[PDB]
């Protein structure tokens, strides 16, 4: 009704009147703020066979100052959308306002701690607070809708609006209608889709006011126990999802808006390498094919690429990395076996239209397969073909199971295999067997081996099939032609002709066979060989693949290669490929246009040969260049003390006074005489400092303090220059009560208590009504024994200027409250000429905080994608210390020696200057009376990739400039 570009029925979306299965990956632009690398991710997603990406926008990063929306430069969404368009990827836009996303505040800016109203409710104070943000971000989204020639096809209002408490009459139809109307009022006409955290029917079509267009829900069924990555708990495989769908939203396509693609990992967790093992290739093939058993038509994987929680953007439970164990790693590599496995399923879905028009049946333990050890879920079509999802009935089983099938076909029901032998399902695997499968007018009566892809070319048809090692498979084709083996041995290939078919049996081998039946060639592959195949769209007008439309899907070619094939196009007599290589690679092209006479790879003329079956072959040699990385320990390190506050000369007269008698925080009433909540004063991010002035009686004994920074925070306390102690932190503690013994004080003299508190980020707000994002940061309680609370007058600081934040280029979260950060010394070219020469490897000999600066040059070669990492040593149990590392002003490492787990910190090209000068600024906070130092600090690299990527422009890296608003 509002537009005709994106429509739907009960089975699927239609894009311009044509059915499409939306297969999407989650990618957050704020977690990879380099536009050329955003294109890289999109191309890697397109190469999976996917057609869509889903993204959040993080409000906290783009309206750090209330009333000043800023989504420019590294936060600009427009180049992100243009990269999607260039890669041929549609978009699902998810701007919140609430996003969760393991991000600080769940996306909410810290100034929402001053809103007198329930967050995510119809309370006017909350709704008013969101209006400026939504009117801006939804306008930008509206501009790039498919209706205007852009990539954006779906819009999600809100996020997991599923749980309420604490007086909210949940679900509130007035609230969701308001949120939906905000988007519509900004020009969004595309369909609205929700993402209910459970299949709870919230806001489904037919619920009236507040209903979305398409009901969606989320699912993370294998959970998050990354420490036990081989354990698949009983009952974790979903079976009822289609049943629930038909009850909850039968008129719309079945949609999972976030299906598990990895896992979060908290401070002190096992690490994302473990998460990648839990959500590995086996998880994908069993759980994702299980989603196909429900006839899922919109499927988005959270995350496909996670990136990095740089500049304090992450929530307090998480650390710097957001690798997530996803198919594309944090450093952008696609080496994980789960990437290649996922590509097999994405490419199946891309070419199998009968999947969407079939009639799904209930799961079975008999009737299709001949054993109750297997479960088969049928999707039955008459003329349009059927699909049979096979798995172990006990989904965690690692047993090898022999079986036979009884399948319905247009030629009659058949027991498979016909020619002898049995099929095998080896352990944690699942197959989609097909019947009456259409290969451009050629009917595949059945195939037990799975379809990777098929194409019609000018000189014939090609079908690509694969099985796992040790499997026997069989197929049958509607034809009067016989079968001929045209590549590979005839060994273990059996066949029979009937009146109207040919039947072919085969055993999986590491050596490819190609068979020919009439004008159809069939590749018979093992899974590990199929991992190396790619199906780029072949452009004939320009160089860009275009979106996954029926015509552009049909025009694709089949390329065997190695690490990556990005694109293909035909220009005159030239066939052009763009691809990446991490080893010497044999390239084969199947379906070369008749007019192509010359091969180009990444623009370079490349020799080729043609075999007797018309396949082009070429070789791309890999010879990694010398990568010369400077020794970080040998740099000319300059040091400055970044806790001058504990010197008796320090003058804090320009610091904000923490003197508000009333809090604007509705969640927690004050238990101190004035507010010491950082967000009451506009300080939401990074290290916080508090200074408490009093005049001593001389009879003081102890000072007690309750500090709160979120999970794994630490704090340190001094009385003038005398170290009192630290809370060194635990993941289990978001606050801590300490009682410190004081030295003997002199009656009538003034003293200042300096408190440093690590703010780990603001809490999320998952349950509507609970207002947990309002959880304060700072000092909750204090008691100077024998003195009234009012004896201490407090000052505080976070990032200089608070909400009037200094760095408009790097955003409102990047820098905290340390002296060196307040001065802007973390940026390139600090005023360090007269600073002392000292290294973070030398470090501190007492409790305190040091700031260290050094530059280094890189001269890495053009045409190579080279992942670089910062490494902080932890070979033996350390003393407690905390580190931040700024790279050209951008914070790309937060490190807690005693909690971990992260020691390896990837930093992307664009943040790093590969042919230029780079700046490291390192803060070292020793939470120990004996001080602390780094064990080691090193740059490293992983496998250089010979890349098709264009040059990466360095992002804006503002140099140090004296700040007039500083407290000096
Ligand atoms: C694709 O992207 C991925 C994500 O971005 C990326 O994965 C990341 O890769 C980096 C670099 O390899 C990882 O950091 C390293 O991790 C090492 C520990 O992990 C290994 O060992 C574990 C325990 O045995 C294994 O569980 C683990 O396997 C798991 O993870 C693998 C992926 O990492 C995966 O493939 C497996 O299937 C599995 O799931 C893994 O094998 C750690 O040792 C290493 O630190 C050393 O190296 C640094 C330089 O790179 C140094 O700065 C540092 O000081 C360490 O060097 C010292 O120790 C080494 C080993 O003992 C020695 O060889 C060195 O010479 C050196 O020795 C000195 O110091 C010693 C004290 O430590 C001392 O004993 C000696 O005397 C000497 O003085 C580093 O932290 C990171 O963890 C990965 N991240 C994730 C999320 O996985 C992947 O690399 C990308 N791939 C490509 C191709 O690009
Ligand atoms: C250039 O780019 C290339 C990509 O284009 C890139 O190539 C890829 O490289 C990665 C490794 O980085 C490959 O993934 C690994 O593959 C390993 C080899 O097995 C594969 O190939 C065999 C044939 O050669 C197959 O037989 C094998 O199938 C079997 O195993 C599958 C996986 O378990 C299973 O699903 C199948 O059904 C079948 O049973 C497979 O296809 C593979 O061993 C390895 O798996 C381990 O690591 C994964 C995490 O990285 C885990 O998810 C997985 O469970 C395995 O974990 C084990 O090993 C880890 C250490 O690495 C430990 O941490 C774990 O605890 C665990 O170890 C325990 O269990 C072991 C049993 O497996 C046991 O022996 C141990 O003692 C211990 O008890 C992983 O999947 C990928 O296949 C390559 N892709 C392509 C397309 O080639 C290349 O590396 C790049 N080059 C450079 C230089 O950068
Ligand atoms: C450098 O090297 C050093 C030396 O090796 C490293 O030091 C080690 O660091 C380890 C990781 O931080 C640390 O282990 C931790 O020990 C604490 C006990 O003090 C323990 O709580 C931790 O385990 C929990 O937390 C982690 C995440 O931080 C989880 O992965 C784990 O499953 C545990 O989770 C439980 O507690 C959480 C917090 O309360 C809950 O959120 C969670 O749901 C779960 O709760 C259940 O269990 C609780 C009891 O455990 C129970 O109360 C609750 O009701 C629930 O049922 C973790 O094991 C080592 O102690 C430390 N070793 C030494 C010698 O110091 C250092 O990290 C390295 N540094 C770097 C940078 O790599
Ligand atoms: C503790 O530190 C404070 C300042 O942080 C010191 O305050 C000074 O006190 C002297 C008088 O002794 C004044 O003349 C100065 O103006 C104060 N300086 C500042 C910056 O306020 C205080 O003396 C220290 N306490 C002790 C016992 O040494
Ligand atoms: C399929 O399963 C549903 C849900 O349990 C049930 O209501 C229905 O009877 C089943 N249909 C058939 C044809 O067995
Ligand atoms: C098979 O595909 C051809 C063209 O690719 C089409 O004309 C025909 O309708 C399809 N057949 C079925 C049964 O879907
Ligand atoms: C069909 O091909 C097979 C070999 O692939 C052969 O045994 C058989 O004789 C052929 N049939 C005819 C009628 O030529
Ligand atoms: C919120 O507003 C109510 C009603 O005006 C007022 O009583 C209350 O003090 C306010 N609370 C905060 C924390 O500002
Ligand atoms: C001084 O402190 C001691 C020990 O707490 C206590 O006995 C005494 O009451 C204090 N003096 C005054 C004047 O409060
Ligand atoms: C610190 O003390 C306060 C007040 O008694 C209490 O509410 C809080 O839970 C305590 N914190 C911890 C971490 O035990
Ligand atoms: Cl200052």
């Amino acid at each position: 009704l509002l537009q005709k570009y994106v429509t739907w029925d009960d089975k699927s979306l239609f894009i311009n009147g044509e059915r499409i299965m939306i297969f999407s990956g989650e990618f957050h632009p704020f977690r990879l703020p380099v536009k050329e690398l955003q294109l890289d991710i999109f191309q890697k997603v397109k190469a999976l066979g996917f057609n869509c990406v889903s993204f959040y926008v993080d409000w906290a990063l783009v309206e750090g100052k209330p009333g000043e929306y800023r989504a420019d430069g590294i936060f600009d969404l427009e180049p992100f959308f243009d990269a999607a368009s260039e890669a041929g990827i549609y978009l699902l836009a998810r701007p919140g306002p609430y996003i969760n996303a393991e991000s600080s505040g769940g996306g909410f800016p810290g100034w929402l701690q001053r809103v007198n109203g329930t967050l995510r409710s119809s309370d006017k104070a909350y709704l008013d607070a969101t209006d400026n943000y939504v009117s801006h971000v939804a306008a930008t989204i509206a501009k790039y809708q498919i209706t205007n020639g852009g990539p954006i096809i779906l819009y999600q209002p809100e996020n997991e609006y599923t749980s309420g408490c604490c007086g909210v009459e949940f679900p509130d139809p007035v609230y969701m209608q308001y949120v939906e109307d905000q988007a519509r009022n900004a020009g969004v006409v595309i369909p609205l889709i929700n993402n209910d955290a459970s299949a709870s029917g919230n806001n489904a079509p037919g619920t009236g006011k507040g209903a979305v267009d398409i009901y969606g829900h989320d699912s993370y069924p294998l959970g998050f126990d990354c420490a036990n990555p081989t354990v698949w708990p009983s009952g974790d495989l979903p079976t009822n999802f289609r049943t629930l769908h038909l009850e909850q939203s039968p008129t719309t396509p079945y949609a999972i808006v976030e299906f598990q693609g990895g896992s979060y990992d908290p401070w002190g967790g096992p690490g994302f390498a473990a998460c990648s093992e839990l959500l590995n290739n086996e998880f994908e093939r069993v759980f994702y094919k299980n989603d196909f058993s429900f006839q899922i038509a919109i499927m988005n994987l959270y995350m496909i690429f996670g990136g990095t929680n740089w500049g304090n953007l992450g929530y307090p439970n998480g650390y710097t990395s957001y690798d997530y164990g996803s198919a594309v790693t944090e450093s952008r590599n696609i080496t994980r076996e789960k990437y290649s496995e996922l590509k097999l399923l994405g490419n199946f879905a891309k070419v199998s239209p009968g999947y969407l028009t079939a009639s799904p049946g209930n799961l079975t333990t008999s009737g299709y397969a001949d054993t109750t050890d297997l479960t088969v879920t049928p999707l039955l079509g008459n003329s349009t073909g059927s699909f049979f999802v096979v798995r172990h009935s006990d989904y965690s089983s690692e047993e090898s199971t022999s079986y036979k099938l009884r399948l319905p076909t247009s030629a009659g029901s058949v027991t498979i295999p016909q020619l002898g032998g049995t099929l095998t399902l080896n352990g944690r695997d699942s197959k989609i067997h097909v019947t009456d499968y259409n290969v451009s007018g050629t009917n595949i009566i059945y195939s037990t081996a799975e379809v990777f892809t098929w194409k019609k070319f000018a000189d014939g048809k090609v079908l690509v099939l694969y099985g796992g090692a040790g499997e026997h498979h069989e197929l049958a084709i509607s034809t009067k032609s016989n079968v001929t083996v045209i590549e590979g041995s005839e060994s273990g290939i059996s066949s029979k002709q009937t009146s109207s078919s040919v039947v072919v049996g085969w055993d999986v081998s590491t050596t490819r066979r190609i068979i020919q039946v009439g004008d159809l060639k069939i590749l018979l592959l093992d899974r590990n060989s199929a991992y190396n195949y790619w199906v780029p769209q072949l452009a004939t007008d320009g160089t860009s693949p275009g979106f996954s439309t029926p015509e552009k899907v049909a025009s694709s070619i089949i390329v065997k290669a190695g690490y990556l094939v990005r694109t293909a196009y035909l220009k005159g007599s030239g066939l052009y490929l763009t691809a990446d290589f991490n080893a010497t690679t044999s390239v084969e092209v199947i379906g070369v246009p008749s007019t192509a006479k010359n091969l180009f790879i990444n623009g370079d003329k490349t020799s080729h040969t043609v075999d007797k079956n018309g396949i082009w072959s070429a070789t791309v040699d890999y010879n990694a260049p010398d990568i010369s990385l400077p020794s970080l320990k040998d740099l000319d390190w300059k040091y400055v003390d970044t806790l001058p506050e504990i010197q008796s000369s320090y003058d804090d007269s320009l610091w904000p006074a923490a003197d508000l008698k009333q809090t604007k925080n509705t969640l927690r009433s004050l238990t101190t005489p004035t507010s010491l909540y950082s967000s009451d004063y506009g300080f939401h991010t990074g290290y916080l400092l508090y200074r408490g002035h009093f005049t001593a009686t001389g009879n003081e004994s102890t000072f007690a303090i309750d500090t709160q920074g979120g999970s794994a925070f630490g704090s340190s306390v001094w009385l003038n220059g005398t170290y009192l102690g630290s809370w060194t932190g635990l993941y289990a503690n978001s606050d801590y009560n300490a009682t410190y013994n004081l030295p003997q004080l002199q009656a009538g003299k003034t003293y200042v208590i300096t408190v440093v508190i690590d703010n780990m980020g603001l809490e999320e707000n998952w349950t509507v009504g609970e207002d947990l994002m309002k959880t304060p940061r700072g000092i909750l309680n204090f008691l100077l024994a024998g003195r009234p609370s009012s004896a201490i007058s407090w000052k505080l600081t976070g990032n200089l200027g608070g909400e009037d934040y200094e760095d408009k280029v790097r955003g409102p979260l990047n820098e905290g409250g340390l002296y060196a950060e307040r001065q802007g010394f973390h940026q390139p070219e600090p005023p360090s000429q007269n600073w002392k020469s000292s290294s973070p490897l030398e470090g501190l000999s007492e409790a305190g905080i040091g700031f260290y600066s050094a530059s280094f040059d890189l001269d890495l070669p053009k045409g190579w994608d080279v992942p670089l990492f910062l490494n902080i040593g932890n070979s033996t149990t350390p003393s407690p210390y905390r580190v931040q590392v700024y790279v050209n002003g951008y914070q790309y490492a937060k490190y807690i020696s005693n909690i971990g787990p992260q020691t390896s910190f990837p930093v992307p090209e664009g943040i790093l200057n590969y042919r230029g000068t780079n700046w490291l600024a390192v803060t070292l906070w020793a939470l120990d009376s004996a001080g602390g130092k780094l064990e080691s600090l090193e740059l490293s690299y992983t496998t250089p990739v010979l890349t098709a990527l264009g040059e990466v422009e360095s992002v804006d890296q503002p140099k140090y400039k004296k700040r007039k608003g500083a407290y000096h």
